């Protein structure tokens, strides 16, 4: 679990303040009702977001650091996949998984 105190560690990271500006949209679920979008539930299929992965930190839900890598690239992704790439929530993910991808690869062994 050492290998996932640092993972607790970079998901912090991505939750504070300092990536605030880009991080808000991946707090939590994607709502489609309220943010009105009929097709995104079929269009991806595995949705995932920080809470989640908080939620799964807490309970001890994650077997190995590259579990917590699956669920947070799986987020990335399903927002790559939906929206278009020119998106200002595109630019936002990116900017986001610069921090997770440095991150995770200064992880110890
Ligand atoms: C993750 C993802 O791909 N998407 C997503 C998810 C959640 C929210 C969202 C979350 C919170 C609020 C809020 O609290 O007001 C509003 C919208 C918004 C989005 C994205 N919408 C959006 C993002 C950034 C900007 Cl500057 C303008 C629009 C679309 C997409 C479904």
């Amino acid at each position: 679990s050492e290998q996932l105190k640092h993972c607790n560690g970079i998901l912090k990271e991505l939750l504070s303040k300092k990536h605030a500006a880009y991080a808000w949209p991946f707090y939590k679920p994607v709502d489609a009702s309220a943010l009105g979008l009929h097709d995104y539930h079929d269009i991806i299929k595995h949705p995932m977001d920080l809470s989640t992965v908080k939620r799964k930190m807490e309970n001890r839900d994650y077997r190995d650091a590259q579990e917590f890598a699956a669920d947070v690239r799986l987020m990335f992704s399903n927002c790559y996949k939906y929206n278009p790439p020119d998106h200002d929530v595109v630019a936002m993910a990116r900017k986001l998984q610069d921090v997770f991808e440095f991150r995770y690869a200064k992880m110890p062994d």
